[PDB]
């Protein structure tokens, strides 16, 4: 039959749920030219980006979301069953999905009880190991790792592995970026997103910040046109001055927001412990999780279950949406 | 270095030159909810399509271009390092390029003099193939593939690769679709586009036709959300009965100037030959066909030059624009 001829490892492969700006912001189209193809990299939003990220355009690389670029790396530098990507248990689930779909090999070291870095565990299991994910802040849990740390991860690796870090929720906390390392560190690759603090998931833009060099490389696996031309246009408006200004002013929507909303369900007798984030979404203990899930489930109330994570039994992640939301969800508690 | 860590195969990796319609035709965006993630394969576009196609919904698959199609089949049915891909040059290059981007092996058949498959080499070929491409009509040659050697291809891979048709230029000649075939053959894929005659390659929109159990194969593989919301809403606009008339009569359009350019190509001197097409573009010999192709360069009329590719020495790839573009290449020569 057909699935025989399938590769093995193919063969067993209130909205408050997936971290999503609240309101739509409204973008139309002033770009009428798509009878032809788009360049390969759209300059107007490479050049937008990187005054924004206060990079060269050099160093920048506009690929369909930040989950292009996860793929993009292990391409690029994962030879399939031999090499191996190497990631932090409780994070991002595309880490895994794309090294299984690609057919390369993930090593685990879960992170420590406070969700930083265990820097033994992953020294000991670097041999093999090409790219190293690490996402700061931290999906699902919301913490920054200790720059510190990032700091040993970098010189661990250097010239052994590509290190990654995962900025998909930085404008939440811009101080932290580590942008401006990459004149130390020419294996250190950051990728960002437009689906966030940006309000433009659907757009399905993000971006790779790294060296030359390695924007060079990563150039070579792209798919030729990854970005439609109305994806480039509204991009581009949204990376304009006035757009970065409209941008910084959701961001501190959502934290005056998220502050009240952590405020409020610590307050909550199901709610165990509420746990801090530098992000547009709340991590917090319940008991009886899995009843409390089902029943705001019941009543329209959707979160995300991260009960099945290493570590995160009883957890719940809470996206911060609007006043509104909140007080949904605080009055269903 | 960073180059070292890549790997090895990655690092040795007028206009009438595109086969774009040369005229560009206007829409505008009607869904204003770019801060949600999109469907991971939208229904308006995927009903619309299937539709027009005259398929099930269920043998349906929307990805960005019948590029991303290609590697899709080549990401779920190959091996890498244990499995091959197949062709027959002189055709499109992608197909190479992304099992060689990929790491899978390439094994090429030339076709025969009039462009037609050597059905014996292939027959030859095909251990460790799982997947065969072949462009019908073909670029850049301009011709079909006989049905009964399509046939034979189908017979000859039954239980041992999947077949596909590549139709990004169908639309110039609907009766010759494979489409209707899917019933009879469960490893016949179809690569379809909205690139070509639909005037849209801005949107990098594509499908690939097939039966349930491979489309559900490839959505294995595909990432989450392929698809940018304002693509999606475009694509059905232009998807819809109104877009699949205003599509016709854009091809008819293309099909008459094609006439007037081959007619009056084969009264010019320089012209050696001109071969037929069932497409927006022509293939035709040169007497000193670079001495030919930098003038018109020069001149600012762009074509796209085949002398290095088998069979073609000489052979330059007109696509077919306005009237008044036509005039200018006549002209000109
Ligand atoms: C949302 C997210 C991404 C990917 O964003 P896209 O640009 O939508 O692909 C990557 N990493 C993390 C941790 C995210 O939460
Ligand atoms: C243009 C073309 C494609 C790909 O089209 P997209 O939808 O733009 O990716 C595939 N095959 C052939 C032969 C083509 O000419």
């Amino acid at each position: 039959t057909i699935t025989d001829l399938a590769r093995e490892n193919v063969r067993n492969l209130v909205w408050l749920n997936a971290n999503e700006y609240p309101t739509a912001v409204e973008f139309q189209l002033t770009q009428q030219t798509l009878n032809r193809y788009p360049e390969c990299q759209p300059k107007a939003v490479i050049e937008n980006y990187a005054q924004y990220a206060g990079v060269k355009p050099e160093q920048v690389l506009v690929s369909r979301g930040a989950d292009e670029g996860i793929e993009l790396l292990i391409r690029a530098f994962c030879e399939p069953g031999k090499d191996a990507i190497l990631y932090c248990p409780p994070t991002y689930g595309m880490y895994s999905v794309s090294a299984e779909t690609i057919g390369v090999e993930c090593r685990t070291v879960p992170t420590l009880d406070n969700w930083q870095l265990d820097l033994q565990g992953i020294s000991d299991k670097l041999d093999g190991v090409k790219v190293v994910y690490v996402c700061s802040p931290n999906n699902p849990t919301g913490q920054l790792i200790n720059p510190q740390d990032f700091r040993t991860l970098l010189e661990l690796t250097r010239g052994k592995a590509i290190v990654v870090a995962d900025e998909a929720y930085i404008e939440f906390c811009p101080q932290a970026s580590l942008a401006g390392w990459l004149a130390e560190y020419p294996h250190l690759a950051i990728l960002r997103t437009l689906s966030k603090a940006f309000a433009l998931a659907g757009l399905r833009c993000g971006f790779t910040l790294a060296n030359e060099e390695v924007i060079n490389l990563l150039m070579k696996v792209i798919a030729p046109y990854p970005l439609s031309t109305p994806v480039a246009d509204i991009a581009a408006q949204a990376l304009s001055p006035q757009g970065i200004v409209a941008m910084r002013e959701r961001v501190a929507q959502i934290i005056a927001e998220r502050e009240y909303l952590i405020a409020a369900l610590k307050e909550i007798p199901c709610v165990e412990q509420v746990f801090d984030s530098e992000t547009n979404y709340i991590l917090a203990r319940f008991k009886a999780s899995s009843a409390v899930f089902k029943s705001l489930w019941d009543q329209g109330i959707i979160l995300r279950d991260q009960n099945k994570q290493p570590s995160l039994s009883g957890c719940l992640r809470i996206t911060v949406g609007t006043r509104e939301e909140s007080q949904r969800v605080i009055d269903a508690l």
